[PDB]
């Protein structure tokens, strides 16, 4: 019932994403010289060190807002790809499978804690 224990399982989380070979492209925000169209595509770009930051200066609420972003990087992947069998829409898939498998219980956890508190 610690309604605060979700930041650090994620910032343990982000570490792990952080050494997985499937996140290096997602690490930092794409590179308008790499890829020139990108913004005629992506609304709102998101990268996983955007995501550690946004943690580390306190400004996300709850897990649900974290699991929001790295979502988003997810998504901007599946929009931003040419074709389904790319190799780094690929390595988002994978990526995705491993990240929902983790921030399950941490959602879990932390909803199960509000409630406690609410009670
Ligand atoms: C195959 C889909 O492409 C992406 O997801 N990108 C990762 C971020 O940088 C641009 C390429």
């Amino acid at each position: 019932y610690d309604i605060q224990a979700w930041k650090k399982q994620c910032e343990e989380l982000l570490n792990l994403i952080f050494q997985c070979e499937d996140s290096e492209p997602f690490r930092q925000p794409v590179d308008l010289l790499e890829y020139p169209d990108y913004r005629d595509i992506i609304d709102t770009p998101m990268d996983f060190a955007t995501v550690r930051e946004t943690l580390e200066a306190g400004n996300y609420e709850s897990p649900m807002e974290l699991c929001k972003d790295v979502r988003l990087i997810f998504s901007n992947s599946k929009a931003y790809t040419p074709s389904k069998r790319s190799r780094i829409y690929s390595m988002s898939l994978r990526l995705s499978a491993f990240f929902e498998e983790h921030i399950s219980s941490v959602l879990s956890d932390y909803k199960s804690a509000l409630r406690f508190h609410k009670r």
